């Protein structure tokens, strides 16, 4: 009954989409798994893939978004058959709002903490840094280490203050007793949730002023510190271990799923933001420049990341004489319990600590708030009426991100967080971008995509981005799937191992979205009116177009349409 | 858009509300809390109390469903200041939902358990009754004990099989940890909703044909439970100890108060079932006549009750050469742990267990029935889209109430149980009855209820049920809700003391029951758009003669509406 809420300007879109790829897997993530897998060589692997499983698929939704002007959920007009994958990846976004807000309300804690002249993390003592009965000592300072890994060493008061005054994972002992949520995280999330709202209350006109300090203070924050660790001893001893060539690192399931995972998990194709934000774009629009653009961004922003953390790991290492492969570190850890431990060592602790943790905010608030708006304007799309009253469904889905992220900040919520993360983010996503190029590239064709693409942009896309979308896409999506379902491990932590029941609820989400996917397939399947091929056509044509079924005239049926290229 | 569901037969009305005043709390708390307080003499200032609490409010509620043929919620049109109160309900009768269905797997799990010649709790091994290594001895068969209450000891085999194997309260230590929800308790859970959802998916047609067996085997078993019981040895003693006539106890907050508590609890009224039910009567139907018969059932079905409880009670009492002050239970513990305990004693047991254990399941699945219909029936006459959608509405309603009862199936749910039951039960229900008897008696006024009466059937009541009605009822419920507020005492088990946090999320509860009322009143308040008395004028008028506002004659700020009797 209104116009859509149409970007004030394009340069709005292209921060909120950088925003969210720009995410601190990029931070904690790539550098570790990319010196893991041969170093420098692991870009050789790296772009190629990333250029398929980034370039066509985000192009794809991109332009599905330009095109097909809805949500992430009724996005499926043109194949009523795959609307329950526009369901499940807003869903997906939910599932990983539940947790990734407990990271931002760890990067406000720590920010408060660094309000003072001497940082809790720098020593022992009750700077509340909650230390064990287990000998509370200095990293180096006083005593040292033999034969033990400094990314995992537990009795650090860097790593005894994460674990025990956020977490209180001491008072826990798995997830089978999760405890009570702590106060102060649970002050820490309001915050955060009430920002949120804040910043997504009057739609994308807040988030596109919000995303101008959210998705550029970050680069600035990497760009001071990298300068100011390339001027530290040790720190080009970490640089050359980065990019450390080495083009013997051939075997495939090491180097190669794990260099494709990585894009995969960094771009962010799968959660619906993408087409939520291309949605709200001029039908004029250039989303095939503005993807790479994004992409290569997204990439550049990676490489500086890990470029920043491996000087900090080189000074680390040179500073505890250490080598470098003790300190690498991948997760929440490595932001967490080791880089705060490095800061602290220099002098001025105090400004670089504070900036790094308002970074460290800025990159959680942005993801969360591309989510949250995915998810909103999904099921604001699927159902008008709460389009109308948007501030009320803002509120309603902030407060249910809250009260279900409970489970997430009680004493034993980091099991929790990293079942949600892994689980379902793994499983969910893989399906849903898998079903979504297989509806796009088989039953809506490449064909009908190209044209549509056509109609938006002058130029068409050429033979590689059809060929990529129909065969090699779908190829490299299916392959993920089975090497995670069959390379699956049981959940373990550092040291906690998680019980089968655990497991088995997290595979319970992964198939309560894998059947709610055929769930509304099936029940498409079985609303319609007719004989067995006149309720199939019902599923595999445009809804607009659905009158041709009256005229029996379908293509999908002929052997043209799966055979276009 | 549809003729309302008007009940078939008026019988099935009165079925309805006889077994939802009829309840558990009749069986095992009216018996002990007569005995404790004077014994027969307890029947003097109980029944005297009950005329009052029993009659004018019943009927009222009565009158008013009968006259405003709407929900719980939306019954306030004619005071839209206490619309909330009408909310209020709603959530209290939810409360009760969560609990009261755990009660009802209770009685599932020993009625499935009774299915074997050899029952589990009349000795000990491994027939499940879970042991503790303490001793697990026989009650009197092997050993004797000395100087122990017979209804706490925990020693016992039908002691022991109740809590270690239906709530595993061993396995737990408090509500800090409660675990994971019992499996067995999940699937009788599962049940019970389902048996719910099918007598109440299509309103109150199903429902008033279940309420013939629900409302009325009951009362056989009782009856054939008293016939076997007055033939043992010793049930004469017992049957002597409870009509006992102490006239010398005349301490008040031991005997008047908690007499006016018990029959204000066990009649119902603050639910909203009694609206519910009266809005699906016919306009010509007689209230007063109904309320009179059901109160005077509900009673001689608790006194019957508390025969047949006693003569139990000296039954036991004479087998274990043991006083019957010692036996004397109230709670789940003396239908559970007592009851089972002494039906194993007799031969046949398998058939007096299984009859007793469908009785107990009949009685808390009338009440579940219709606290879910009046939740079901007052959120849809405030939102009538959902009244549309019946099938649907009830099964969220149910699916809800299962999920969150997942609290009080756990290894420590009994303590959840507690807590919801005391503090929401007694504050919520308290400040309702209160608000709406405020409401009914003093901003409509007597004098309009009295000829909304006469207008309904031909007889005005008397002046007594207005007296009763203005400042009898209003002035009764304020005391006790004041000694309740005073004589609070902190949450306290057999022997586990809660935290203060426990009680605190009670009061909050409480707390936001009782401001969600003023948070009605104060949005009514607001949302209004003009002076301050014309506000005011909005909010204490009928809403269908809204238009004397506009006029200007309104008859709540003059005193004769405030001095009509
Ligand atoms: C782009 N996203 C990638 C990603 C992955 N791959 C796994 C877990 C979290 C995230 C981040 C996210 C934040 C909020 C909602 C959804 C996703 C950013
Ligand atoms: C009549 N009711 C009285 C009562 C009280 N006073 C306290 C707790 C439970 C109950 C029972 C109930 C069952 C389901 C919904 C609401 C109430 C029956
Ligand atoms: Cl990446
Ligand atoms: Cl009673
Ligand atoms: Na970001
Ligand atoms: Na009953």
């Amino acid at each position: 009954a209104q116009p859509r809420e149409t970007w004030g300007k394009k340069i709005d879109f292209l921060l909120s989409v950088v925003g969210f790829a720009v995410d601190l897997a990029n931070v904690w993530r790539f550098p570790y798994l990319c010196y893991k897998n041969g170093g420098g060589a692991f870009l050789i692997p790296y772009t190629l893939f990333l250029i398929i499983a980034g370039m066509p698929l985000f192009y794809m939704e991109l332009a599905l978004g330009q095109y097909n002007r809805e949500g992430a959920a009724t996005v499926w007009k043109i194949c009523p058959f795959f609307k329950g994958v526009g369901y499940a990846v807003i869903l997906i976004a939910l599932y990983v709002g539940f947790y990734y807000n407990v990271i931002i309300a760890w990067s406000l804690y720590y920010l408060f903490s660094s309000f003072t002249l001497n940082l809790p993390w720098t020593d022992c003592g009750h700077t509340w840094n909650s230390p064990n009965c287990t000998d509370p000592k200095l990293l180096n300072g006083s005593v040292l280490g033999n034969h033990t890994k400094y990314s995992k060493y537990k009795f650090t008061p860097a790593a005894e203050f994460y674990e025990r005054g956020v977490l209180h994972l001491h008072e826990s002992s798995g997830i089978h007793d999760i405890g009570l949520p702590q106060w102060q995280l649970l002050l820490c999330l309001m915050v955060v949730v009430i920002v949120l709202y804040f910043s997504l209350w009057k739609g994308v006109k807040t988030s596109g002023k919000v995303v101008w300090i959210t998705a550029t203070l970050p680069y600035f924050v990497l760009f001071v510190l990298l300068v100011h660790g390339v001027t530290l001893p040790g720190a080009s001893n970490g640089i050359n271990a980065y990019l450390h060539i080495d083009f013997y690192r051939l075997k495939e399931a090491t180097v190669w799923i794990d260099a494709a995972t990585q894009i995969f998990f960094s771009l962010g194709a799968g959660f619906g933001v993408l087409i939520a934000f291309a949605s709200y774009n001029k039908f004029d629009n250039n989303c095939y420049r503005d993807a790479l653009l994004t992409s290569s961004i997204n990439c550049i922003t990676s490489f500086v990341s890990g470029f920043a953390i491996f000087s900090i790991l080189g000074y680390m290492a040179h500073e505890h004489k250490v080598n470098i492969e003790d300190v690498a570190t991948e997760g929440a850890g490595l932001v967490f319990i080791l880089y705060p431990e490095a800061i602290s060592t220099l002098s001025g602790s105090t400004f670089w600590a504070v900036v790094f943790f308002v970074m460290l905010l800025a990159l959680g608030l942005d993801s969360s708030m591309g989510g949250m708006e995915a998810v909103i304007t999904g099921l604001a799309d699927d159902f008008q009426v709460l389009k109308r009253h948007r501030k009320l469904f803002t509120f309603g889905v902030t407060f249910s991100t809250f009260l279900l992220a409970l489970f997430c900040i009680t004493k034993g919520g980091i099991y929790v967080l990293t079942l949600l993360d892994t689980f379902a983010a793994g499983t969910s996503i893989l399906f849903a971008v898998l079903m979504e190029a297989i509806g796009v590239s088989w039953f809506y064709g490449v064909d009908r995509f190209s044209n549509d693409i056509q109609q938006m942009m002058g130029f068409r896309p050429g033979l590689y981005w059809r060929l990529c979308w129909k065969f090699v896409s779908p190829a490299f999506l299916l392959f993920v799937v089975v090497v995670s379902i069959i390379n699956f491990k049981p959940l373990t932590y550092d040291d906690y191992i998680f019980p089968p029941w655990a497991n088995w609820v997290g595979w319970g989400i992964a198939l309560s979205s894998m059947v709610l996917v055929p769930i509304y397939v099936i029940y498409k399947f079985l609303s319609t009116q007719g004989s067995l091929w006149e309720r199939l056509a019902y599923g595999i044509t445009p809804e607009n177009e659905h009158h041709l079924v009256a005229q029996r005239d379908i293509r999908q049926f002929q052997l043209q349409h799966w055979l276009a290229i």
